[PDB]
């Protein structure tokens, strides 16, 4: 259950916000919008 992808976006900084999930791992990076 990818939860990080929930906090990931939440833990994203203004001007750059995009949830990115990979095999249960999440990050806030442009190019992917999960």
């Amino acid at each position: 259950g990818s939860v990080g992808c929930a906090e990931c976006p939440m833990h994203c900084k203004g001007k750059m916000a995009k949830p990115t999930c990979e095999n249960e791992v999440c990050k806030c990076n442009i190019g992917k919008k999960d």
